[PDB]
C-alpha cells in the first residue's frame, strides 16, 4: 500500500546513508595516512635545511 | 761561504712554504669532506621524501577510487 512504498523509500535512504558513512570512514583513514606522510616530509625537509645551512657555513 | 748563507735561506724558504701549503691542503680537505658528508645526507633525505610523496600519490588515488 501507500505505507509500503514509504517503507521502501525510507529503507532505501537508510541503506544509502549507511553506505556513505562507510565510504567516508574509509576516506577518513586514507586522509589520516596522507596526513602522516605529509608530516614526515616536512620534518625531513627541515633536516635538509639544517644540512644546507651547515654547508653554507663551511663554504665560507 | 757567502752564497751558502744565501742558498740555505732560499731552501729554508721553500721548505716552510711547502709546510704551509701542506696545512692549507689539510684544511681544504676536511672542509670538502664535511661539505661532502652533508650533501650525501641531503640526497638520502630527499629520497625518503620521494618515497613519502609516492605513498601520498597512491593513497590519494585509491581514495579517489
Amino acid at each position: 500500500g501507500a505505507f509500503g512504498k514509504r517503507e521502501q523509500a525510507e529503507e532505501e535512504r537508510y541503506f544509502r546513508a549507511r553506505a556513505k558513512e562507510q565510504l567516508a570512514a574509509l576516506k577518513k583513514h586514507k586522509e589520516n595516512e596522507i596526513s602522516h606522510h605529509a608530516k614526515e616530509i616536512e620534518r625531513l625537509q627541515k633536516e635538509i635545511e639544517r644540512h644546507k645551512q651547515s654547508i653554507k657555513k663551511l663554504k665560507q
